[PDB]
C-alpha cells in the first residue's frame, strides 16, 4: 500500500534536494522513508529532504507560526538544525511558486529565524543571500580522516562543524585526497560533526571540500562554506571580510562581519513529478 | 535555453533507469544531456536511459519498423548493445500504459529483437520474462582488479562480458570485496567489457557482482547475470539448467538451454514528472 507524493527536486551547488509540498501538514515522513526516498536507485536521490510547512505545524518549533517552515531531514533520516544550501532553495521555491511576495522575508528553521534575500530568480534558477547570523567558535578540536590528523576550528552555525585550514595545501592536491567518515571527538562533538578540509585563504579565495553528517561528500555545504570562511580567516589573522569558497558543486561568496554573517550563492529547480513509496 | 522532457523513473533489481518517452522520434538525446541527466544532483540521476521510440525512427536499426525499439543509453553518454533489466522495465512501461496490448510481445534492440511476457504486472510493479537469445561463449580471457587477477569466460548476450567464477569465494567475502575499474585485454574486448564476478554454483544459486561498461558498479545487470550462469554451470561441468542469481539490488532467475536462454525478475516504476535540461 503504497503513497504517492508530489515533489520538485532541485540543488544549490549540487548539493541537492528533494522538496515535498506539505502544508496541510499531513506528510511527517519518518525516517526509513527519508532514506527510501534520497536513495537514488530505490527511490529518486538526494543528499536530503526540504519539506515546506508552516512553523504551525511543526513538532517542537516555537518559531513564529505564520512563517514557512523549512523541515530539512539528512538523507539517512537524521534532522538537522540547518542547511545553507537547503534554504536558498527553499527560499527560491516560495517566492518562485508564489507562497510569497516579497524578494525579503523570513523562514524557520530548527535553529530559529534566517532572513533571506532573493537577488535574481526564475522559472529555474535563482541567487539567494541568506543572513546566516553569527559563527560561534566554539573552540579548537582535530579529526583523523584516512589516517591522517588535522586540526580544526569548531564553529557552530546552527549546526556543528570542525573547519581545518590546511597549510600548505594547494586546490588540486585537496581535489586529489581520498575522503573516508573523519574520527573525531565525541566529547567536543557529542552529536556528530560536519567536517571541512580548506585551503589558506589567497586572492580572498579558499577551496573546500566537506563530509557532511547524515550524508557523506556532497558538492557543497553552506553552512560549512561560513565556517570555512571563518577559519581561513582567523588563519590569516583577520576577523572580517569578504571571502569567496569554492567547492566540487561551485561557488559562494561568504561575508564575515561582528555583529553577523551572510552567504550569497544559487540554486535551481530541476524537476516535477509524484512518487512512490511504501509504507510497512 | 532549456529544454523541459517528460519522463519516467525506474528499476529493475535497483539497476535504474530514465524512461524518455518519445513517439515522435523529437529527443534523440546528445551524449553530454544524457550525462547531465543521469548525474543525481546536476540532474535525475541513473544508471542510463530508455527512450521510447519505434523501430521505424531509430538510427541504424533494420528491425521490423512497426515495433517499439528500446533506445537504451549508459550513463556516461557511452550506446550499449543490450540491456536485460532494461527490457523489463521498457516492457512493464509499455504494457502497463497500454501502449501494447499483449502479455507477449517483441521489442526491438541493438542486438535485434527480444520475446518478451509479462508474467505479472500493476501500476508499480511487475514480473517481466525475457527471451535473451543463445549465450555464446567466445572464448577465455582474464582481469585485473585491484592488483588481483580472475580468469573468465568471455560471453556474448549482445553486449560483451567476462564472467569469473571464483573457486572458493562466500557471499559475505564477495559483499566484502573492494572494486575498481578492472583491466583487460583490448584485443579480446576491443570496445569495452562488464565484468561479473561470481560465487560458485550451491543450491541452484550464485551470488555476484558487476563492473557495467559505460557506468561502473550496479546493484544489478540482466546480460551479465545470463553471463554468470553460464559460467558457474560451466564451472560445475553442466550446460543446461536454472540458476537463481543473487545481485546486490535482489534476485532473479536465469534459465539455460541449448536452443537459448531466459532472464526473469521484477521490475519497479518509481515516478513520473517532468525535468529541465540545458542545450549548448
Ligand atoms: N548541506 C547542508 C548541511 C546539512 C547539515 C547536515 N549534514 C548536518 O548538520 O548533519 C548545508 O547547506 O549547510
Ligand atoms: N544493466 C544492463 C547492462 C547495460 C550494458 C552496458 N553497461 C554495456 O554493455 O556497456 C543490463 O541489464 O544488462
Amino acid at each position: 500500500m503504497n503513497l504517492t507524493i508530489p515533489f520538485a527536486k532541485g540543488h544549490a551547488t549540487e548539493n541537492d534536494f528533494i522538496i515535498i509540498p506539505d502544508e496541510d501538514a499531513r506528510l511527517d515522513l519518518t525516517p526509513e522513508m527519508v532514506v527510501t526516498l534520497c536513495d537514488r536507485r530505490a527511490g529518486i536521490g538526494a543528499d536530503g529532504i526540504l519539506r515546506v510547512v508552516k512553523a504551525a505545524d511543526v513538532e517542537g518549533s516555537t518559531v513564529d507560526p505564520s512563517l514557512w517552515f523549512m523541515d530539512y531531514r539528512n538523507a539517512d533520516g537524521s534532522l538537522a538544525e540547518m542547511c545553507g544550501n537547503g534554504v536558498r532553495l527553499f527560499a527560491h521555491w516560495l517566492y518562485s511558486r508564489g507562497l510569497v511576495d516579497n524578494t525579503s522575508f523570513d523562514i524557520g528553521t530548527r535553529a530559529g529565524v534566517r532572513h533571506v534575500d532573493i537577488l535574481q530568480a526564475d522559472q529555474h534558477s535563482a541567487q539567494v543571500r541568506v543572513d546566516m547570523g553569527i559563527p560561534d567558535v566554539t573552540g579548537l578540536s582535530t579529526c583523523d580522516i584516512n589516517g591522517q590528523v588535522f586540526a580544526g576550528l569548531g564553529v557552530d552555525m546552527g549546526n556543528p562543524h570542525l573547519a581545518c585550514v590546511v597549510p600548505g595545501l594547494s586546490a588540486s592536491a585537496l581535489a586529489d585526497m581520498e575522503l573516508r567518515a573523519p574520527t573525531f571527538d565525541q566529547e567536543f562533538f557529542p552529536h556528530g560533526v560536519n567536517v571541512e578540509i580548506v585551503t589558506e585563504l589567497e586572492d580572498d579565495a579558499v577551496s573546500m571540500r566537506v563530509w557532511e553528517r547524515g550524508v557523506g561528500e556532497t558538492r557543497s555545504c553552506g553552512t560549512g562554506t561560513v565556517a570555512a570562511a571563518c577559519a581561513a580567516l582567523a588563519d590569516a589573522g583577520l576577523g572580517e571580510g569578504t571571502v569567496k569558497v569554492c567547492v566540487p558543486g561551485g561557488e559562494v561568496e561568504v561575508q564575515i562581519f561582528d555583529d553577523g554573517s551572510t552567504l550569497t550563492g544559487p540554486s535551481a529547480i530541476i524537476a516535477l513529478g509524484e512518487v512512490q513509496i511504501h509504507h510497512h
